[PDB]
């Protein structure tokens, strides 16, 4: 258990070693504005995703940070978020934890 890949087709996506404790915890558990929930895994790194749109600042669950939506390069699949435009780090990635599978490398 230290790769993650999409849940839906496999693509590889990030590492359990990526994990990143943004405010001193990796997992963060947010709503949007249509009320869904999502518990949110921060990672410093991701692969295998494509980013859609300009970044934004509105609705930001990350003070200092503008989002794009990311989604599974191979199949569409949305798996979270690319936050970019803050300080320390400058930029992360918000993934979906129940839309990834853990497994071995
Ligand atoms: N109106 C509307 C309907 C669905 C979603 C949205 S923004 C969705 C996410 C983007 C990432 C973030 O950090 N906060 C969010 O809230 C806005
Ligand atoms: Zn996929």
């Amino acid at each position: 258990a230290s790769i993650f890949r999409c849940r839906q087709c496999g693509q590889t996506i990030s590492r359990r070693d990526w994990l990143l404790p943004m405010g001193g915890d990796h997992e963060h558990v947010v709503f949007n504005p249509a009320g869904m929930i999502f518990r949110v895994w921060c990672f410093s790194l991701a692969q295998g995703l494509r980013l859609i749109g300009a970044p934004s600042g509105e609705f930001s669950w990350f003070k200092g940070y503008d989002w794009t939506i990311a989604l599974c390069g191979q199949c569409g699949s949305h798996l979270g978020w690319h936050y970019e435009g803050g300080s320390q780090p400058q930029t992360f990635f918000g993934l979906i934890k129940d839309r990834l599978a853990e497994g071995p490398a």
